[PDB]
């Protein structure tokens, strides 16, 4: 008997794991927020217009939460519903600690309030946003703590009440500190996604411009497709134990933006400094990208880079997506889709 | 100077109501919530390939009505002159089960924005509008009912919007506000929400004319309600804040129908005719012409309570507004079903 | 097996409501919020040095009535046969200044123990009490007010305890839960809290008496109230938990009397005789016998909206009940003021 | 002008600042809690029945806050509101959360939104409960953080959220990372103040035999007294930074019942083994200390030892009470309070 209850199951890592699942044979369970219009565009494929029931629900609802696990009885929890976009946070900061911290508290006094302490096994979707100011090079597991924004801070409380959970009941607790993963199912508003729908419009003439901020930003890029089953092998090991995930490869903003454009046949060369600087093509000299202070962050995690030497040896996990492919396969992805549907 | 703040912009009638005051040149705001994919597809029609009159007059903010930080700072930003908060948790059976959300959004998060505008020291330049609802008249009192007919709510959902009619007739009371209520009747629209019962009927109907679905079932098909078009009332709801004195109204059409009508118009839209088979949840409608079955009935459709005996006269606003709707059952029911097949016509998903 | 949960049991209500019930051999619990100093003055002596009856049939719980977990984990241990709730933000007043902290606790909270008793699985084992208010009548619609007459509430207090009435009632009617609504007038006690009008004048009454103070003031001294004892009270919360059905009931004297009434009586009982000189906010009060002056007016007391003419009709009560009160206004008066003076004798604090 | 705002100015550490700011001049207020009863004792001496004003508050209601910061417009501010209580956190958890983490953010976004942010000095009272299973010993302000509790994760939150504001709008704001402080006015729930009075009841025969939980638990103890001080010092610094403040003694819950009762002329000898465990007094063989499993912890925090000398260096503050002069003024004044009032 192997019984799903995933959080965030619209999301992009939510559509994966309830991929993966279903086809280990999984009945998956999952908690979609009440919407005016349609917001199951990612999962609605796994209907078969069956192994994956959908229940109404929110991280701030404290009754919802007890109704559901105990009406599902879950053997595997997966918790990745958030307020997940580090930028809106710092204008959002009261409604991202009501429900990346205190919901996380929710739905793990949820279910001690059912009775399922000794029989349940919990995933928290920890981030490498914990790290913020980074305290070494690389980071690992044991790399202290120093967030920088209303979401680190979120997540740093959700990560404490977790293993709080595990040391004083012995729950089956453990957190995923995955580093960033992005896909073609990534959200538009997130830097890779922005860039590759960007550079795929213009390449049909559908846009001219667009806009970035900190442009020397470096992050860690993996494919959430290979990292949702690294959530599912942390609940298959014999120790509840917490685990980084990443690639250890490191890459700027900038970087990723040249490649991008690169797949589409222009090669850009930029002029000017700071929020003046712009980004030409250097076959057509067209400006296609500008920066614009806007989309800075107040306090920006500069450097991000993941040691998962421990996963590696305790769970046999290893990245199977590395940085070029993944921009060749946003960008290739972006084309087709606005080839096809221009409002998309 | 006119600037409109709009909460719950992307449902069905803050859509119109945009679209309605950028015509006459006002400059609209609206707050929508984060969303991990596109929550704008009402709206996006505005701010992407729009009119040369009314281009760069909408500004959209991230918020929520349970945040009140962000309540403050965006009316402190905007500095508007009408508000009109139509943000809420709308369905009555999800209320049910989604109680407490219910609350915190649909009632105490209109005592929120109050707040927001009695911090920001704009009591006595704004003008408010809430969207009340005839489901505050729950086990009806008169029939039909009126403004002055006393309240009796069924729901979660209607105890809410009871504390939200009530907590705004305080503001008004206690410091001058200036605030009404809308007491708004059922309207639908080629817009409405899957989930409500006149649009589920109108897609399913149309995807049955394509070949795309055979057969879907509802709850209570003797269920009565009174039914107007939404374009018609955003309309009143603006007429409300330009009214010498801040009244409340009621809003309705005066005409009642079942769904087991709406049913029955509904396919004959497409050239079929329904003959109803069966009692009780046993209940079929099928098709006179091909002799297939189309409608069946699922308990899991009815509520723990239903809304008895609704109609709205809505006297007071034809004289003190000169309101009146335009569109009627016949027409409405014609509209949604042809505008969802060739919805559905030109893609197969919504 | 009777076992009774009472939120807000420190307060004057729940202090002497957990008396009644011990004394009828009934096992008690209550909920204490978490206090940096001691907040169980008045119920301590029923725990510290008790009757040979009733010696560990009280247990405290700490909890609060935001907090949906606690509230849970203490119902499913407690497992309780009536639940009293009790427990609110209960001044008028501070309501206009804590308005969202008064709807979270005085409106959400009751959902959240209602909801809690669902979740229990207690629904149909279970008896609830709600505590409802005068303040429900606002702008009194009929004279006398009764179970019938419409409500209109005119403060934040009124509007959450408004909420809290009507989904108290959809439990009833849509899970066949035995919950009613106590309509309790003011009632007052040795033991009100002392920012009430009522014990504000005896404790100043007692403590010019002793030479401890000169002069106090009120706002409005022309407001008129219907007055009641608190003992007398509870007991009809007892009694419409063993009513064969759950109605809700009106509870109250009948009889209205004027605070500017209560403070000449207040000031006899010492000695004293009071001649109101000067007009509006300069109106004072001064002692016959001395010349010296004992009470002035300051507007700072007043409230942004004022509730007019209560007066409680409880036939109903009476009949299906039985209930009538003990206490008349004199003794009411006579009682608070003696209490006060022999506890600010032995000590002059409070 | 000097114009401060003390949040829980009821509590222990609030009611001691009040009489310190009071005395160097400065106007003082305080938001006090709507209660059935009065909850001032701790201030109620304050009036002159003056220069210190109470307002109704709370810190979970955000339109208060603003109405309050706004009417006031302090110079400094004192976040000293809180659930204060390890123990009864773990069944508190939620309304611990919303108090001592969301709280504190509602309480800055306040400051931004009244527009203080360059004008005002924002004091947070952090704690010792951050290091909880200790990473080194002793603790300084460079110690990783580890906590083992609601109470302990609330308050990382806060930290970090404060270090987000200074870091991110400049605002003058510290962490006060102080160690246990005790003093007559301590909560009767603490293990300090629930020792000192039952020894107090025990030598005026009020009471036999009072239950404690782990006797084997050390923490660093200070006068209470001395610490607001070092509040004050804080804020008068040039730049806000953080700072530890402890006495870098430690001594166990076991020698301050030995203390305690050494000054009403009883010497306890203990018998017997973990919840079976007694103390007995050597001269009239009576039983007065008993162990109860419901007063320990599932996850304790055993170890706390501070080290102040960033404190001591960079605001010349040192502490001028120790321990055993703590126990002797305690228990002390628990006598003269119990001899004229037994039901204190
Ligand atoms: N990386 C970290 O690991 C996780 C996976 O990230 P991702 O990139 O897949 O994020 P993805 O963009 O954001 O999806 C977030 C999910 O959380 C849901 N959610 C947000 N607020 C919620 C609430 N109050 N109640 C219930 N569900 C709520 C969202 O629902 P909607 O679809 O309705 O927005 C969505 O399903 C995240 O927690 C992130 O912090
Ligand atoms: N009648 C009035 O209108 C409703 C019925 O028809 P309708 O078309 O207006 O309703 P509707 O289409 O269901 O739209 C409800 C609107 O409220 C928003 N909303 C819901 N919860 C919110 C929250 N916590 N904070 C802010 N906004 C929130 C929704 O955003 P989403 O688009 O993200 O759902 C949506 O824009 C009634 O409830 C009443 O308000
Ligand atoms: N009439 C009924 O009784 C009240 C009027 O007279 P009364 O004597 O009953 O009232 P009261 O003496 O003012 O007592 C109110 C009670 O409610 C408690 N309370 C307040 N907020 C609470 C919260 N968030 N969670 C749990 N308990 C909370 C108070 O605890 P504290 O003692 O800590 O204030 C107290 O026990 C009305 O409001 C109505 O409830
Ligand atoms: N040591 C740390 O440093 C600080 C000083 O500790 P201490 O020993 O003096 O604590 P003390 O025992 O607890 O006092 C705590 C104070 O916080 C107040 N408080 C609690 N919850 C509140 C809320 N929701 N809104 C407003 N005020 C609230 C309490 O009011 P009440 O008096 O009404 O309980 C009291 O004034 C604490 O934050 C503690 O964590
Ligand atoms: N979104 C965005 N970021 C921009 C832009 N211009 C520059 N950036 C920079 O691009 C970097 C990456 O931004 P995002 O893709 O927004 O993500 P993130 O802050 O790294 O957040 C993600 O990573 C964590 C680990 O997966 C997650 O915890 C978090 O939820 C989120 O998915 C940041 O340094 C940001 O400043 C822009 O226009 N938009
Ligand atoms: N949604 C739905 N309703 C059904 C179904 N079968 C029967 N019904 C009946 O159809 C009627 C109308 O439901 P909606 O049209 O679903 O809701 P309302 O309960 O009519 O709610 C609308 O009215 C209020 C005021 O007009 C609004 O406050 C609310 O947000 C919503 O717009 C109700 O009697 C309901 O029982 C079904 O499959 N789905
Ligand atoms: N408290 C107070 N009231 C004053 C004062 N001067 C005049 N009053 C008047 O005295 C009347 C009674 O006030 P409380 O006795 O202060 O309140 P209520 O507003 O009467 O409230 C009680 O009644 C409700 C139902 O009986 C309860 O819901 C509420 O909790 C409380 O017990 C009101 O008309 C008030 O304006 C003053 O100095 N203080
Ligand atoms: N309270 C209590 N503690 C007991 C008992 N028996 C043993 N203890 C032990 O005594 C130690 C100290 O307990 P407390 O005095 O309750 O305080 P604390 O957990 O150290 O908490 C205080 O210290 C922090 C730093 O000042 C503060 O942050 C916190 O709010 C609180 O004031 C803990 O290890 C606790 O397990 C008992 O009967 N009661």
């Amino acid at each position: 008997r192997n019984v799903a209850l995933i959080t965030g199951i619209t999301g992009q890592d939510g559509s994966y794991l309830a991929e993966f699942l279903l086809e280990k044979g999984y009945e998956v369970h999952g908690i979609v927020r009440r919407s005016s219009s349609f917001n199951t565009g990612r999962i609605e494929h796994l209907y078969k217009n069956g192994n994956m029931k959908l229940h109404y629900g929110d991280l701030t609802d404290s009754t919802c939460l007890v109704k559901i696990i105990n009406e599902v009885k879950p053997t595997e929890i997966y918790n990745l519903g958030a307020q997940s976009h580090v930028k809106i946070s710092f204008d959002l900061a009261e409604y991202t600690a009501d429900v990346d911290g205190v919901g996380t508290l929710r739905l793990l006094d949820a279910v001690k309030t059912c009775g399922l302490i000794n029989s349940v096994k919990f995933y928290q979707a920890s981030t490498d946003e914990l790290y913020g100011k980074v305290q070494e090079i690389p980071q690992k597991e044991t790399t202290p703590f120093y967030p920088r924004s209303p979401y680190g801070a979120a997540k740093l409380y959700a990560y404490w009440i977790v293993v709080n959970f595990r040391e004083a009941y012995n729950l089956f607790a453990v957190n995923g500190i995955l580093f960033n993963h992005e896909s073609p199912r990534r959200g538009a508003n997130f830097v890779t996604r922005k860039i590759s729908r960007s550079v795929a419009k213009i390449y049909l003439g559908q846009l001219e411009c667009f806009s970035l901020g900190n442009l020397d930003a470096k992050r860690d890029w993996g494919h959430a497709k290979d990292y949702v089953e690294a959530m599912w092998l942390m609940l298959q090991n014999d120790e509840p134990e917490d685990f980084v995930i990443a690639t250890g490869e490191v890459h700027s903003v900038r970087e990723f933006v040249e490649k991008s454009f690169l797949h589409i046949g222009k090669t850009i060369v930029w002029e000017g400094k700071n929020e003046n600087e712009v980004g030409r093509c250097k076959e057509t000299g067209k400006v296609h990208v500008t920066v614009d202070l806007k989309y800075y962050r107040p306090t920006e995690v500069d450097f991000l880079q993941g040691d998962c030497t421990k996963a590696k040896q305790k769970l046999n996990w290893k990245p199977r997506v590395a940085f070029d492919e993944l921009v060749r396969e946003m960008v290739h992805a972006d084309v087709e889709l606005m080839r096809t549907n221009p409002n998309a």
